[PDB]
């Protein structure tokens, strides 16, 4: 239904309406992003990745992934946690005040986030958060230096992997 970081989308269940926001970023800069207010639950499909992401307002709350190795499965996490609009993504863009250009007559700025996070995740992954886990076979954890565990996970975050 849309495609966002080489992911095709697709909500599966739920609605949401858009609210025009000021957020400011970790190195302060201020982006004006239409925030989806609600219950939604989406598929997310790539070449080399799928998940199954549930949030609700700036709120990642499941994302189930499968993937080819672990670049793919950390792609489609970081692609989820823009997507996610959550107050800790927004506030671990940090360094060169890269959002300020003006010179296009719009410039989309969940688009800006994801180019910000595929240069370097490092302190996306490291300002996340993370949580124990419940012992589901087949499910695994995903920590934030990309490494697997059967006791923690990256919030909210889970890998299908038997
Ligand atoms: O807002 C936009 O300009 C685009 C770009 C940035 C994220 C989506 C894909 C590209 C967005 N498009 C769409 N988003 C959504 C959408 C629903 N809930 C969401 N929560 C957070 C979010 F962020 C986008 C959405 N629905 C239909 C869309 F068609």
């Amino acid at each position: 239904s849309f495609s966002f970081g080489g992911f095709t989308f697709k909500r599966t269940s739920g609605s949401s309406v858009k609210k025009e926001e000021e957020v400011l970023t970790g190195n302060l800069q201020t982006l004006k992003i239409r925030v989806h207010e609600g219950y939604e639950e989406f598929t997310m499909v790539g070449r080399r990745a799928t998940a199954i992401l549930r949030k609700a307002t700036r709120r990642l709350i499941q994302l189930i992934v499968s993937g080819r190795d672990e670049q793919s499965i950390a792609e489609a996490i970081i692609v989820a946690m823009v997507f996610s609009q959550e107050d800790c993504m927004i506030k671990a863009v940090r360094g060169d005040l890269n959002f300020v250009n003006r010179a296009n007559q719009r410039l989309n700025p969940i688009h800006q986030l994801l180019r910000h996070f595929q240069k370097d995740a490092k302190v996306l992954f490291q300002n996340w958060g993370i949580e124990s886990i419940d012992n589901v076979m087949g499910m695994i954890g995903i920590l934030p230096d990309m490494t697997p565990s059967t006791e923690m996970s990256l919030r909210g975050i889970r890998v299908s992997k038997m």
